[PDB]
């Protein structure tokens, strides 16, 4: 086999390989649960660019989720799995795939 293999300093590709197995490869979003009332896109949107890239983010404070899209499936496994239950603003976060509800 190709010598192919990613091994960044921040999160891991294998814990985070499990978050991939529960949804379908096409799809790449990050939903991101319990969010306090008091975050904003701008504090938000760039906590979650400097994963990847950010092409739309929609931020639901009246609920407490939000959902950002990147570009690849992969870019979204490595932050879900980094915010999964992450301190936020001294509230944690929660993570998933961009599920209706």
């Amino acid at each position: 086999g190709s010598q192919t293999i990613g091994l960044p300093p921040q999160v891991n590709p294998q814990a985070v390989d499990h978050i991939i197995r529960s949804a379908p490869p096409r799809v790449t979003t990050a939903y991101i649960g319990n969010i306090p009332h008091f975050a904003t896109e701008a504090d938000l949107i760039p906590l979650f660019q400097n994963f990847g890239f950010i092409l739309d983010f929609k931020h639901y404070p009246e609920k407490g989720c939000c959902f950002i899209k990147y570009d690849t499936h992969e870019q979204a496994a490595v932050c879900i799995v980094a915010l999964a239950n992450f301190p936020f603003q001294g509230r944690n976060l929660r993570t998933g795939w961009g599920k209706e509800r």
